[PDB]
């Protein structure tokens, strides 16, 4: 199992960029199509897994560990003790052989209950990076979940979907404010638009595989206000405007 | 004048970023708001621009000339002579005693004219990147101006308006395959939303001025598509969402 390294401190535009393309070449089989990375397959009951070890302002670590297959966060250490999320297959050989089991799965709407906090109220940026890191780091059973499934909502779309979406990426880009010193972060929250991208990872992956002539079979609707929405129907569109970046394997 | 470069050759997507990240250090007056970049106030010296000298496929190199008030095109070198646009004012400390004056202005309306091509019908990438440097490199009058309105039209958009607009950038990286040996250079065409992000610049730079607690005195509708818009009402979507770059200075 790899490991890919991200530290805040320091944080630039280009050092978070180059975070990620890491994590998509490690992530990554080596074979594209489409001109975009392909995930492994599952093979068999294998578990195919990548470290993420995250530091924050206090230079304290925690990794997540992420499924190659579909780039996800599927548990995470701290302190010398992995956490699972409740749908995690077993792995005493990496997880050891009593690792905690969190309540929830890793779902947003499992999450988002958790949390008792929909993600589109909670902030995205380098500081609430560091702290979700802070807060996994620190957190220990017997205390109640909540700001664990809060932070990790905050890790894996900060982690998992910018790697799968380079359009989420750039929302995280444009808010690391590095032409100035000291470097200044701010924040956003996901709205209507970065939510429907978030669900409509797998159609988009499929589409892209299956696609004829670079035209896809069942063009994708996806949200971009309450009131209306726009159709991806080809690889062109799907890796230009969505900037997708990662190919669940079909 | 203060010169930032860019070559082709070798173009990965952390190289086109670094060369628009040092191209907005350099537009910028230094003042920030609102986390964004402000241009300068026009100062009627040379202190107003800035060179960008782009090197194609074999670094045969033209040099555009930007005013950092806008960010925009005013004139280009290529071969040792300057190429001034129809309402670019003279000057020979800067463009030499003979520099050739075209016959039209660098608005979209004007270029896409002469270029008998609307710009939603004319491929981006490094490819026509490369392309358009290698025409105005090898252009001279009096041959007609069709070519030069449209390997501007390429140069504008892909130096201008990605330093103005960050999801302009995106579009550009996105397609830049460094991942792969060789790296591959796809191409796409600017969406009715790339053009019309593009003709509210100055508009969305003016509400980032004038915003109250980051709340816009008039929010913003832009097209997304032909059928589709979204609407820009705070400083916040416009630096996160547009990726506005750079603050044209109100007014």
């Amino acid at each position: 199992i790899e490991t890919v390294e991200f530290r805040v401190t320091g944080t630039t535009r280009r050092s978070y960029s180059d975070f990620l393309q890491n994590l998509r070449n490690r992530l990554s089989s080596g074979t594209s199509v489409h001109d975009i990375p392909l995930l492994p397959a599952q093979s068999g009951s294998q578990q195919d897994l990548l470290f993420v070890r995250l530091f924050d302002w206090g230079n304290r670590p925690i990794t997540l560990v992420l499924n190659r297959v579909n780039a996800y966060v599927v548990a995470y250490q701290a302190q010398n003790r992995f956490y699972l999320l409740s749908d995690t297959p077993a792995n005493p050989q990496v997880y050891g052989n009593n690792p905690h089991r969190l309540t929830f799965t890793g779902s947003y709407g499992a999450l988002q209950n958790v949390a008792k906090s929909n993600r589109e109220n909670i902030d995205l940026g380098i500081n609430p990076l560091a702290t979700a890191i802070t807060t996994l780091h620190n957190w220990s059973p017997p205390t109640v979940e909540t700001s664990v499934a809060r932070s990790l909502i905050v890790l894996i779309q900060l982690v998992s979907e910018t790697a799968r979406f380079r359009a989420i990426e750039q929302r995280v880009t444009n808010n690391i404010i590095d032409q100035v010193t000291p470097i200044r972060y701010d924040n956003f929250r996901p709205r209507v638009g970065i939510i429907d991208l978030q669900t409509n990872w797998q159609t988009l992956s499929t589409e892209v595989q299956r696609a004829e002539g670079g035209r896809f079979l069942q063009p994708v609707k996806l949200q971009v206000s309450v009131q209306q929405t726009v159709v991806i129907s080809d690889v062109e569109k799907a890796r230009t405007f969505c900037g997708l970046a990662l190919l669940l394997r079909w």
